This record gives C-alpha cells, structure tokens and sequence, in this order.
C-alpha cells in the first residue's frame, strides 16, 4: 500500500490508493503521474507496478 508513499500533497488525488490504482491504469501520464504521485518508493514501486 503506498502508505510510506505517495504524496498526496502534490498530486490531484488526495489518496495513495485511488492514486497508485488511478496510475496504473491506460492513459497518457499512467507512468508520469507516479512520478508526480509518488516520491521514491511510490514511484518506483509505481513505476515496475505500471502496466502502461
């Protein structure tokens, strides 16, 4: 769970989960949002996540 992660401080989502489920899904930022919904962990753990 991206608890210890994501930042909803600097993202349009104020939730990891529906952030981190809103990122992994088909879009154009589906890759780029963890890098602006995750801060290291979020993100790289968003990033092999990612199915996009």
């Amino acid at each position: 769970n991206p608890e210890d992660w994501f930042t909803p401080d600097t993202c349009a989502y104020g939730d990891s989960n529906t952030a981190w489920t809103t990122c992994t899904t088909p879009g154009q930022t589906c890759y780029t949002c963890c890098s602006s919904c995750f801060d290291v962990v979020g993100e790289q753990a968003c990033q092999m996540s990612a199915q996009c």
